[PDB]
């Protein structure tokens, strides 16, 4: 009796064990639950000095032929572990990799980006200068206009000073831009906004109105000549448009199929997190999708940037590692599955061996 | 002894139980825990029978101690546990509070990409017509120039041939662009490759360089035209940029703005996963950093977006979710360094009382 009590003693030893090989799975994990059991089937062994019933009756064959069995099994339980581990531990170096790789894409989108922005702002500086010097032609014109349209030197002088400001903003506005090859041009803009403002601040006398009247015609011709130097800029820019507009809308596609992928590759990532902590077909395949999505943004990619390095690059280092993570997937959600089934049944048979041997105890 | 035996295999219960409570924290884990402790007080005090020392000798008193102690502490290291799991499910629950709002974002950013191209667009079909009128301008001119300057009919036909493909090419490219009020133009561009081509089919005879003379005047009168019309389009392309460019300019701005936060919002993602897989103070901090690059992003959003509506939703989304989660971390950091610390004076005292209560086994 005393030894029955030592069995199933020493057999809660082995419960703790296993319930740790399982909870866990360390090494030292499974040597503990070996040794508990090593040191088990030696005292149900001791225990088995008590014989009642023999072949005819023996639950204690029960167990000791349980424990046996059990202690078979752990090492295998281990490597089903031992290798889901390794599974997961490669999922998550690939999707490091992949994360390598987006980012490389994400800086390519970059430079894509800046170099569209770079082209697309040679016609529009271009057509800035063109308006500078159009919104200069048109403001000389009001001026002559507005002022010549004046009758007396009081309205005429009042309408100059409404328009003075503007004078010198123009100037600044179109001087770097002023054709060289023009200097009474050049004098006008420049002289306008001293000239016309003296005027206005010098009390109406004789030859004020000589004076406007002269600066009037000077906005005239240079209205005229601004606006031919207008379009000037706008010819340029159409030129400079034409000639870079099919290396722009190139890029932009590329760039835009550059996002696309660099967005799959995100869609990745977290389905391959779900996938890893909810290790499932369900998540597997959701996972397969992820990855299949990628594998069309990067044909797509191939055909407009067929030769451009970086994508040939980035498809020599993406679709490899796809591959891999496709098979290896599928792999650890069966060795997954095995190793839960397994870790059952293991516990199961831990729990058979306690029933029957509770049972010896029941039976005195 | 016998019973020395039955609490020494009482305790096993114990040490089990203690490390199911502790490898994991159920509340069955619990319970179990506990049961196991109030039955083996009971069976160590069957034990207490024996007396060997009294006060002046007595080591179960250190066990006995020890188990009343470790049983008053066990509901307080569940609370420690119940709490850390229930603040690593709110910073999971708040990260799915984020990539919502991210998603959101990103549709906008989606939405401003689509108004800058649209209206980026405007100007550039205005210049792509430009261009076609020049070129169709700058072919007619090579016709006239090229068979004009050859000499006798067969070169004259031989030029034209040359060049025939072209005449329909540029009738089809500005046939819509062709200003409607002329109608002569019209005629010229439209009847230009039948004629042509039928004088160059048809046998060098009389008038067939009669015929030649006659459209390569018309082409030379067709391309003044046609340069006029091209310089047309590009006073449009000129004005209708020079209206949209402040509004893209500023759209690019936001939805540079906007991608940037995006990418911060992805950047919390990324620091949170790291914290929440390891969660140390260390770890606290780096997605701290990530909290106030956000914040960053939206105070710059918020310069050129005030009053964009989208952006007064995210701000008001994504702020106080910040805020909760930057204390919400540093609770979780603490609670959770508790939480291990206790767990492991917990596992000290289930081992010191092993340590005690083998010895008095050892005394017998
Ligand atoms: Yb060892
Ligand atoms: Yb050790
Ligand atoms: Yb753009
Ligand atoms: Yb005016
Ligand atoms: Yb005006
Ligand atoms: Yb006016
Ligand atoms: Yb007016
Ligand atoms: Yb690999
Ligand atoms: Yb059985
Ligand atoms: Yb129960
Ligand atoms: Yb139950
Ligand atoms: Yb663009
Ligand atoms: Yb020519
Ligand atoms: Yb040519
Ligand atoms: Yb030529
Ligand atoms: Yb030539
Ligand atoms: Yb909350
Ligand atoms: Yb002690």
């Amino acid at each position: 009796s005393n030894s029955v009590l030592k069995t199933l003693s020493g057999f809660k030893d082995v419960y703790a064990q296993m319930n740790n090989f399982l909870q866990q799975t360390t090494d030292e994990s499974r040597r503990m639950l070996k040794d508990a059991i090593v040191t088990q089937k030696e005292v149900l062994a001791e225990t088995a000095a008590q014989v009642a019933g023999g072949n005819g009756e023996d639950e204690l064959a029960a167990a000791i032929a349980a424990t046996s069995d059990i202690e078979t099994r752990i090492d295998g339980l281990w490597t089903l572990h031992e290798g889901e581990q390794k599974l997961r531990a490669e999922t998550r170096a690939d999707l490091e990799r992949l994360a390598a790789e987006q980012a490389k894409i994400n800086e390519e989108a970059n430079r894509l980006q800046y170099a569209v922005r770079k082209d697309e702002n040679a016609a529009k500086t271009m057509l800035r200068n063109a308006e500078k010097l159009m919104r200069a032609s048109r403001f000389y014109a009001e001026f002559a206009t507005e002022v010549s349209g004046a009758i007396t030197v009081e309205e005429k002088l009042k309408v100059a000073e409404g328009h003075f400001p503007a004078i010198g903003r123009t100037q600044r506005d179109i001087f770097v831009l002023l054709p060289k090859g023009e200097k009474s041009l050049a004098e006008t803009v420049n002289s306008a906004s001293g000239a016309i403002g003296a005027l206005i601040k010098t009390p109406p006398g004789p030859e004020t109105l000589a004076g406007l009247s002269k600066y009037v015609d000077r906005f005239r011709t240079a209205s005229f000549r601004l606006e031919a130097a207008s379009v000037g800029k706008m010819r340029e820019a159409t030129q400079i448009f034409s000639e870079l507009d099919g290396k722009i809308a190139g890029t932009e596609s590329v760039l835009t199929a550059t996002r696309r992928l660099s967005t799959s590759l995100t869609d990745i990532q977290i389905a391959a997190a779900a996938f890893l902590g909810t290790t499932s077909e369900e998540s597997r395949k959701k996972l397969l999708d992820r990855f299949l999505a990628v594998q069309s943004n990067l044909t797509t990619l191939r055909g407009i940037a067929s030769g451009m390095s970086f994508f040939d690059q980035a498809a020599g280092a993406l679709l490899p590692i796809i591959d891999g993570m496709k098979k290896d997937g599928l792999a650890l959600v069966e060795i997954t599955d095995k190793r839960t089934v397994e870790f059952e049944a293991a516990g199961a048979a831990i729990n058979e061996i306690w029933s029957d041997l509770t049972g010896f105890a029941e039976q005195q």
